[PDB]
């Protein structure tokens, strides 16, 4: 099983790289600014994004890469049918810098364009969240379940501010969760990474979530982790999802996701293949 | 050292509501409304605070008690100078109902109408936090330090939508994010609980804490924690914490907690204690 070996080989790397990131917690941090004084970058973020991609390249040279920091530094962001590793070395790197303890590494494995297996290691909880193709979804050994309230009005969601600090997008974000809150909902939680939000949709803690401005790192490695736990990822459209489309539904049902996506206004955001 | 009595004894009885509230996990739940379609409440919320209130009435009968259930029941919540119990038996109801891993049992102490210690039960991830006038913040016997930014622009803030449904507040409560947001801030969060929120500033994960809407139980034991880990309470107005106003920052320093002060709109609120 040529797939398992890679994902096997990939969790011990991310418990390697979940490591590091806690022993840079405790010093000192550069921390700089990339696409908006809220968008953050550390030499950690880099760091392990550079010993994930030579590591695994290393073991497997004709694979492809897609790594935020590496696209950050000129790589392009392509996704061919070639088995390509989608890496966020540090999802929730504001976290981070603060020591909000929800930081993970997210791995996502894809191959004919479909994802294969992702690995979320959530480093300051030591909780390892896996899933597979045809495999279950689990954190720590414990399969994985979504809920099943097919009933908006008594759902808790999950979703972000963003790195935007655009007034005209902050106001349609902050629409979106106004025009959600009160139909109502029993209410909206987020931990500050995408990835985790949606391992916390895989394991039943919520919902849904819901997101626009995330980019194909952030959610290849917790988008097979939801679906196998048996929930759903739509496009906020209505529509099949677009790993490459800046926007996510990970719900836990079919229900949920088209009436979410029925009261989101959509942004106009530069998509990841283009 | 009588309070010391107090306290230890306080500290079993948090660690037997929080198996009664996990074993409760599991099972069917009755969920109930009260002031508004998204303020819940479980037959757990009212069980817990029973026991809690019979049990330390006993050992110490010449004391006071507000508990959340009891004055939805219709029991009074004055503050007097005599040694009282501040409880909220669940905190974070909503998390409960969907298993979102952040639920409470809030435990405080006040004398002179001070606070003197305080207990915050984190359930689901056996995080035992505790205060003391006078003798530290702890999680688990580890010392708790609130981290050290007075910059507002480079601050990670802690809020909640809160229970209302009404527009009109849901508009002036998305206004001041939407006021702290662009200052700029690093970004907001929270974790679905005050007494939580409050403990995350208190270990030096988030640099403040905001909210209008809550009440004495949701805020008693964690402000001792705050402030005993070297932070600051603050009303909304700029003037002293007060208890029973529905209104708290609780902020690692004095000069963040000044600048949200100066930033939000108020929104009218019942006090606790009228
Ligand atoms: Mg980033
Ligand atoms: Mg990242
Ligand atoms: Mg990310
Ligand atoms: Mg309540
Ligand atoms: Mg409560
Ligand atoms: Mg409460």
């Amino acid at each position: 099983d040529p797939w398992q070996e890679c994902m096997d080989y990939a969790v011990t790397l991310a418990g390697q790289a979940g490591e590091v990131v806690r022993e840079a917690l405790k010093n000192e941090m550069n921390i700089m600014v990339k696409s908006s004084p809220a968008d953050l970058v550390t030499a950690t973020d880099q760091k392990v994004e550079k010993m994930l991609i030579t590591s695994i390249k290393e073991k497997y040279p004709s694979h492809s890469f897609i790594g935020e920091e590496s696209v950050a530094a000129g790589e392009k962001s392509i996704l061919t049918d070639n088995p390509t590793w989608i890496i966020d070395p540090i999802d929730g790197t504001t976290n981070f810098v603060h020591g909000f303890p929800f930081v993970a590494v997210s791995i996502g494995f894809v191959v004919n364009k479909k994802m294969e297996f992702g690995i979320v290691y959530s480093c300051l909880e030591d909780k390892m969240y896996t899933g597979r193709k045809g495999k279950g979804a689990f954190c720590n050994g414990q399969k994985l379940q979504v809920s099943h309230q097919e009933d908006i009005t008594k759902s808790l969601l999950v979703t972000e501010l963003g790195s935007s600090r655009t007034p005209e997008t902050v106001r349609i974000i902050l629409s979106n969760i106004e025009r959600l809150l009160c139909l109502p909902i029993h209410g909206i939680r987020g931990v500050g990474t995408a990835a985790l939000n949606m391992c916390l949709v895989a394991a039943g803690a919520a919902d849904a979530y819901y997101e626009m401005g995330i980019h194909c790192w952030d959610v290849a490695g917790a988008g097979i982790i939801v679906t196998e736990a048996g929930g759903v990822l739509l496009d906020v459209t209505g529509g099949p999802f677009d790993l490459m489309s800046r926007r996510v539904i990970a719900s836990s049902n079919k229900t949920l996701a088209e009436r979410i996506a029925k009261e989101i206004q959509i942004i106009p955001l530069q998509r990841d293949d283009e």
